[PDB]
Formats: C-alpha cells, sequence, structure tokens
C-alpha cells in the first residue's frame, strides 16, 4: 500500500448537490501528503452558480486518505486502496437544516477519484446557511470507532457565525472498504480546515486542511 499510496498524490473530485431544492454541480482537483495529513483543493461551481447558500456547509465533504496516522493505529482508509471506500454522513445543524452526503474513493491513473452526492434541506430561509452569514469552521475533533465492520466517525463540529457565537452540527459518518482490511480500534482526528482563498460569489474556492489521528488510549 505504500507503492500505491505515495507521499504526494492528486485527487478529482465531482460534487452533484441540491440545498434546499438548489440544484448545482462542483468540479475540483486538490493535492497533498497523505502521511503528514495535510491537503488542498481548488474548487470550482460548474452548475447552478452562484450558490445561494453558505459555502460552508459543502468544504468538509471535499479526503481521509490524507490523514496523519501513529504507526500503531491501523489507517484503515489508506489501506482500501487501489479498490478504495465509500462514506456516508449524516449533518444535523442545531437549527433544524440536514444536510446528507455518499460518496465514492477510488484510485485511477495514479491520482484519487471522489464522486460525491450531497442532498441539504429543511434550512430556514433566515438562517444562517440561507443567509450566508458563517465564517469557517472551527477546529474539529472526530471521535473515531470500528462498528459493523466498517469505520464510523463522530463530530460535534461549530460554525463561527459573522455576528458571533457559532451554528453548530452533530455529524456522523460511516466510512466502508470496499475490501475488508484491517480496522482501527477507538482514536480521535484532529481535523482543521481552511478556506484559504474565494472570489466574491464562491464559485471559486480554495480549500486546506490538516488531519491527525491521535490516540483516545
Amino acid at each position: 500500500n505504500m507503492a500505491i499510496i505515495k507521499e504526494f498524490m492528486r485527487f478529482k473530485v465531482h460534487m452533484e448537490g441540491s440545498v434546499n431544492g438548489h440544484e448545482f454541480e462542483i468540479e475540483g482537483e486538490g493535492e497533498g501528503r497523505p502521511y503528514e495529513g495535510t491537503q488542498t483543493a481548488k474548487l470550482k461551481v460548474t452548475k447552478g452558480g452562484p450558490l445561494p447558500f453558505a459555502w460552508d456547509i459543502l468544504s468538509p465533504q471535499f479526503s481521509k486518505a490524507y490523514v496523519k496516522h501513529p504507526a500503531d493505529i491501523p489507517d484503515y482508509l489508506k489501506l482500501s486502496f487501489p479498490e478504495g471506500f465509500k462514506w456516508e454522513r449524516v449533518m444535523n445543524f442545531e437549527d433544524g437544516g440536514v444536510v446528507t452526503v455518499t460518496q465514492d474513493s477510488s484510485l485511477q491513473d495514479g491520482e484519487f477519484i471522489y464522486k460525491v452526492k450531497l442532498r441539504g434541506t429543511n434550512f430556514p430561509s433566515d438562517g444562517p446557511v440561507m443567509q450566508k452569514k458563517t465564517m469557517g469552521w472551527e477546529a474539529s475533533s472526530e471521535r473515531m470507532y470500528p462498528e459493523d465492520g466498517a469505520l464510523k466517525g463522530e463530530i460535534k463540529q461549530r460554525l463561527k457565525l459573522k455576528d458571533g457565537g457559532h451554528y453548530d452540527a452533530e455529524v456522523k459518518t460511516t466510512y466502508k472498504a470496499k475490501k475488508p482490511v484491517q480496522l482501527p480500534g477507538a482514536y480521535n482526528v484532529n481535523i482543521k480546515l481552511d478556506i484559504t482563498s474565494h472570489n466574491e460569489d464562491y464559485t471559486i474556492v480554495e480549500q486546506y486542511e490538516r488531519a491527525e489521528g491521535r490516540h483516545s488510549t
């Protein structure tokens, strides 16, 4: 696996989504250092732009092959290649907005290929998502554990608000390799996702993420 998941790897991503019925597509490319836990992505809205909602609800959906893992925590999602893995996520926001996501991760011609499908619903029309009142995510801790033959992660994620405070989301994700490979025990992942640039209407956006697994015991 270290022979095919190289220390520098690129990816391509496609998202098809809808948020409160507003349909869109995004395409992007990324690159990073999977064993160092760092990566960047450049995203472009290719249909449905400009988006009438906060970019921040989409940013966490654009790459868990790039988490730095201590040697004694099995790196299940790297080990899943070349076949790769899928993930499925639920985000429940504190005002009743919901985002569900499914994703396929594969490796083709040397690059990761990500296909994301996203559905956001029931965001209040005057809430911070539809009104674009958010200012990026706080650093997160994803609590990971094996269950039913897959890897699960849970987050209490917090979006900064322009007028102060936070807009919170409870997130739960299942990550499942396409072939059985070794699952880890319980551990945590420290994640910090930054928007490093964007144009005025968020149709062109660059992101940076650092993700590092840490022991829980």
